[PDB]
């Protein structure tokens, strides 16, 4: 499968057995899921970046507070197999070809992270077409993501302890409610084809993790998220 | 830069506060050098694999006996800029567009490594000339590489602590010598434009590390290994 999703909270530190060198451990998201898409040929971009770069954009529902999110853009993926407890498959995933979904297009991902107007599920395919609302969980921006680096939303003056989270005035942690992220790239490449874009939430210590929902298409997203709160 | 490359060995396992589920942290591997090279259009492939496939080499110079060696392929690189002294890159790289650089082409690749008949560097132009030498440092193979895994040689029988190498038979480790990587890809990819081959070294607990030489031309790869041990 992918490989593990990585918070930027430094889980341990061990030195290199004879050396001075340490490499630090560090903490995976407790919630994450993969999602799993497909940009069709001739899919009109959802906006423009940089005055001349195609974006696309996916929605993401945060049910609750949480520490950081951290996000990730794969491309491509290939088959992939059985689908896993945390994945998400689209049905333009499942609708191309094998060879379709194993044909690059491109490798360095521009990615934004706005947050949306939405306080509640069914005001989320409404607040995508609005406006994003004008810190990390408001805006986000990582120009540049390749080998699989992450972009991630964090809290304002994050302590070296995870576990230090403990008592943190709560007024700190990131917002529930409806993120957009964009993803664009640099020419020659473009967004086209099979990707993977894997979303991590971590919540403070002692509290049991809740999952993001994650569309493209923000009506579906809203479906979703009245239906996992009636 | 790169990720960091990582050895098969666990360095350290840590709890994930709450479960019981254990992040295991790997051991880097001590030298390691990133080799920075460009296919071009219409390059006559090295070889042939699995009767059809154009296949590419890499020869490396592995100057001690080790304990494990890891070969990562990622394509494609981008610009890189300024390069460290753990970097090398070729003259077809350097001769390459931004933009050449930055067209994916490929993502799944089939690595093998085989050593060759080199006993000591001024052997390794001639060596390259012959067939391989026919264990994990006599032959390994890995069909299949992506989202930036490895392909390892390993010793018989590793043990799960890296410091349990301590003491270890000389006659199982690794021998210095030539060894030739080859990669292809699978349709729809294909082996054209930039990549970056890291290959890292892990030496027992208490060995300094001697870095590896890599090149596509063994004559350079001779002439530079030739030059280390003068």
């Amino acid at each position: 499968g992918l490989p593990s999703l990585k918070s930027s909270f430094v889980l341990s530190e061990d030195t290199i057995p004879g050396t001075n060198e340490t490499v630090k451990t560090l903490l995976p998201y407790g919630s994450v899921i993969n999602y799993y898409g497909y940009v069709k040929p001739g899919q009109a971009p959802d906006g423009l970046v940089d005055g001349n770069k195609k974006a696309y954009y996916l929605y993401v529902w945060i049910p609750a507070v949480i520490a950081e999110m951290g996000v990730r853009m794969i491309s491509p993926t290939g088959e992939i197999g059985e689908p896993g407890d945390g994945d998400l498959v689209s049905d333009a995933f499942k609708a191309a070809t094998p060879e379709e979904k194993s044909m690059p297009h491109w490798f360095d991902t521009w990615i934004r992270v706005e947050r949306m107007s939405a306080i509640m599920p069914d005001q989320i395919a409404k607040a995508a077409k609005a406006k994003p609302v004008q810190g990390d969980d408001t805006y986000k921006e990582e120009r540049h993501n390749k080998y699989n680096s992450l972009t991630r939303i964090k809290i304002p003056n994050p302590p070296k302890s995870f576990d230090d989270l403990k008592n943190i005035d709560t007024k700190k942690l990131l917002v529930r409610g409806l993120y957009r992220i964009s993803f664009t790239t640099y020419k020659p490449g473009e967004v086209k084809g099979s990707f993977v874009a894997s979303v991590g939430l971590l919540f403070p210590p002692g509290i049991p993790g809740v999952s993001p929902l994650i569309h493209s298409n923000p009506e579906e997203l809203q479906k979703q998220a009245i239906a996992a709160e009636e």
